[PDB]
């Protein structure tokens, strides 16, 4: 039972890791963009 | 051990959905902004 339900945690670790990623990518995209437009 | 490792995983799963939900947090006023802005 431990082991059924950790699992599920770093699943889900890997679900918000993956999630994590492409937000500090997309983010960078739209301050970019912002950054440069300002100048 | 694989109990305290859902206590680990808990809080790291806290540590990480508190970080997504700044990294959520600024994408949101990105994009909103960008839409004023453009207005």
């Amino acid at each position: 039972e431990m082991n059924e339900r950790l699992e599920d945690e770093e699943e889900m670790n890997a679900e918000l890791t993956a999630k994590k990623r492409k937000l500090e990518d997309e983010c960078s995209e739209l301050k970019r963009d912002i950054d440069d437009l300002e100048l």
